[PDB]
């Protein structure tokens, strides 16, 4: 049993909901929550740009250092850093970007860094500003996270559209 409530289960291990995920991770403090990150981690807009705003810029404070220290993520790659005041982790993915001509079968890749993780409150990677379709990425990450992912999905006529479209 765990703390996150209101969620459709759509399998074993996926459960989707349309919420804030800033307000969702404030409100059940998870132990990982995912940023749709960029190589750079830099967190200006999206998801990445609310979660940090979230945490007063001591995200971006802390990404700077680990680039300073590391260069730059591989796309599908990720880190895990602070989850400052909203979670204990925070899991950065880079998912494909869609605007940036970047090849759309890292998705899977991508959403493999899920799986070092028991339980996960997540963003459709990808989606948004990132430029792919989020019902590709729904099921990308159904066909590839094994573990207990809840979904966070910002715009409810997105939310009902994925419902209503998931096989
Ligand atoms: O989930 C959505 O509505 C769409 C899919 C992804 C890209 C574009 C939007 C928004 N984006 C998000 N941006 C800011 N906070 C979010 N909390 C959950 N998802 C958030 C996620």
């Amino acid at each position: 049993v765990n703390s996150f409530s209101g969620y459709l289960k759509l399998t074993d291990n996926v459960y989707i909901k349309n919420a804030d995920i800033v307000e969702e991770a404030k409100k059940v403090k998870p132990t990982v929550v995912v940023n749709a990150a960029n190589v750079y981690l830099k967190h200006g807009g999206g998801v990445a740009g609310a979660l940090n705003k979230a945490t007063n810029n001591a995200m971006q404070v802390e990404s700077d250092d680990y680039i300073a220290t590391n260069g730059p993520l591989k796309v599908g790659g990720s880190c895990v850093l602070s989850g400052h005041n909203l979670a204990k982790h925070c899991l950065h993915v880079v998912g494909p970007n869609v605007n940036k001509g970047e090849d759309i079968q890292l998705l899977k890749s991508a959403y493999e860094n899920f799986n070092q993780h028991e339980v996960l409150l997540a963003p459709l990677l990808s989606a948004g500003i990132f430029g792919a379709d989020p019902i590709h990425s729904l099921r990308v990450c159904v066909d590839t996270v094994r573990t207990n992912v809840y979904l966070a999905v910002f715009d409810k006529n997105l939310y009902d559209k994925l419902v209503s479209s998931f096989l």
